[PDB]
């Protein structure tokens, strides 16, 4: 039903709906199968960095994730989004936990977009920033399990009052106004998001990851999707 | 019920509601009652430009009004607005026609506000700007007369297909998002907007004015706000 | 002996040295020979914009020439400049006439570039913009025939005092500051470039072009470089 | 000789030359005698935060200094700086030891200025933001004992090998690119400067201060300003 555009930094290889066989940062487009993957090296108890960017010229979304000591990996795909996305959207965070769990914890989330014209100054913008999230966070939507704390930090998924993440648990959170990320009369429309994130287990395995993704203004979780669906897919396809 | 604070540009002298007697800009705390104005002459079917600018540790509300050949009127009001508005609101244009008229044309606006800590860096922020506007404008709140037309205007007022001004009306645009505009432990709250308008009547006199405001994030247009009251408040006290 | 990367708004074809036989835009890695090239509808007399993009996770340097009835050229050329340029840079603009001439002017001209490190949040940045030239411009180096007039605008080769273009003419304008354009260290090194433009002759054809460039600190207009090396190139190769 | 606009962070009173008699933040109109000062805590060997902020229209230059754990100090001073300076600048930050010392550790530093005209749209600018140092600093030009090192720091006094500030120094950092700090025609000029540093000490009392400031192009460390005049001013008067 929705439309999805995503970038995933997927924590546990489900090998028989396509993923490769180790945890991995990939491309969304319309399915969970990515259209592009990189192998990925998730810290335990580290706070990651996610950058992604696009622009409507070049065509090519690009996503890099990197730990203060320096390793990163990197992932692009040449894709034209005025092709793919409605015009109007919502920008947002998705994370998962299944039948292996982890902290699906956001630390903080910075988002731009930008439409310029022919036309000859400028532009429309969009541009947020959160370093600190509070309990009541007026210009975010909180959908599932996901909660603001008091600690200023995003928490995507369910943990409990110990600081031990629940299984089964999808949560979601999406700025508050739709934004406009392509316009046809746009010679340049470009976005970037940034957001820092804290993923811990004391599990066999973390599972399931965090995704940003960009969907339709009236986007919701889709039915069962928790687990390998990270919160965007209403199945596999 | 409503809190407002707003800055107005008045092109019409009400004396007996306190206006001086000429046009004016004026700086509104919770009152059509300006706190402090400053005469300017608002040249007819000329694009001005309004700059709107507060920090919370010089606690002044500054606003200047120009045109093109550089004419500008310029009104500052020390304030406290952490003790004036909520934490969370939302920030919006208002103008008004009554028994006479003008158009009210919004061609542009910008809006940055930003909440830093102590803390070390940095900081919650929200920014937009519009150089066009829509038809079907997402991220913005319409009430009362206001319009969005496909030449790229935002439309406060009323305006008939022959490009007459009415009289009697009222509209307000709102931006989608609530603001997070101050928060007590910031050591800075900062705002600045800026707005480029074209006000013009062939009428014996132009009226009512236009505003930016900010105001609680559930503000409506007041009952009987059309004239002298602006769309902000439900009485001239 | 100076380090270039370029991109080239190329009105005149010089068939022999490897333009194609049309007006184009051109991406230039260390040669005047384009690594690649797009046809371009130079408009007469009309105000052109361009916009230049790249970072360093894409790795692919962008390059859109658009006027305001809509018609536009783009370019792309994948490059990893952290293996072309220097650490440290200046950015500029360069223009040229030789045997055919044009006016050169520009209207206005802004770049950012930002290095994110690992690391957690921020960044090393740099930033300017220009929508009015000055007389006496300080933070510009001006090379060769470039001069900034009193109408507000940058003038990159000769013009006479009745507005005629002059031929062979060379000029170049560069920030002042140093840039820091790529770190080893660094996550995302990313740069945009923005300048508008007004290329007009009565000339039988207009020569020879204008370009955005990046090189070395001490680049200076290299030898014999008027016409068809655009004041970037010692020779043709 | 030089004109200077500083805020400075005192950490020892010099009664005799009008200091209060406590550590204070204070505003300096071409003077070391503070046109308005406010007590100030300095937390010995903490990360300290300080924000300035002036425009063209409030015409008030107004400073905060604050620390993590949220005590913070503030002073403002009406004044036109259109009347105190010129045009053109050089900005930069600036430390002193004498008799007694400290270290004079930056951490970071941003810088924004902008000349909005009447004229409707935008806009001259200049930003540049630095949350990393490095050893050859090419966009920053480094006066008397100032060293950037392998640390990532600014450290404007001298520091020997072991990590104890020395007695008797002085050193300036400037930004390399001179700045447009106003101009008459500018409906808004404003800017905004923010550091972070570490103010660390074993002596019986820390000294002398540090302090961001504004000067001509050519300014440079007036002969005999170690200790109470913090390298800026060549007298007390
Ligand atoms: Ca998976
Ligand atoms: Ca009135
Ligand atoms: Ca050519
Ligand atoms: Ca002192
Ligand atoms: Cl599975
Ligand atoms: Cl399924
Ligand atoms: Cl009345
Ligand atoms: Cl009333
Ligand atoms: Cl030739
Ligand atoms: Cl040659
Ligand atoms: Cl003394
Ligand atoms: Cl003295
Ligand atoms: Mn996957
Ligand atoms: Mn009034
Ligand atoms: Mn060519
Ligand atoms: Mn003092």
């Amino acid at each position: 039903a929705d439309t999805i555009v995503a970038v995933e930094l997927d924590t546990y290889p489900n090998t028989d709906i396509g993923d490769p066989s180790y945890p991995h940062i990939g491309i969304d487009i319309k399915s969970v199968r990515s259209k592009k993957t990189a192998k990925w090296n998730m810290q335990n108890g580290k706070v990651g960095t996610a950058h992604i960017i696009y622009n409507s010229v070049g065509k090519r979304l690009s996503a890099v994730v990197s730990y203060p000591n320096g390793d990163s990996a990197t992932v692009s795909y040449d894709v034209d989004l005025d092709n793919v996305l409605p015009e109007w959207v919502r920008v947002g965070l998705s994370a998962s936990t299944g039948l292996y769990k982890e902290t699906n914890t956001i630390l903080s989330w910075s988002f731009t977009s930008k439409l310029k014209s022919n036309s000859t100054h400028e532009t429309n913008a969009l541009h947020f920033m959160f370093n600190q999230f509070s309990k009541d966070q007026k210009d975010l939507i909180l959908q599932g399990d996901a909660t603001t704390g008091t600690e200023g930090n995003l928490r995507l998924t369910r943990v409990s009052s110990n600081g031990s993440p629940q299984g089964s648990s999808v949560g979601r959170a999406l700025f508050y106004a739709p934004v406009h990320i392509w316009e046809s009369s746009a010679v340049v429309a470009s976005f970037e998001a940034t957001f820092t994130f804290l993923i811990k287990s004391p599990d066999s395995h973390p599972a399931d990851g965090i995704a940003f993704f960009i969907s339709n203004i009236d986007s919701s979780i889709p039915s069962g999707s928790t687990g390998r669906l990270l919160g965007l897919f209403p199945d596999a396809n």
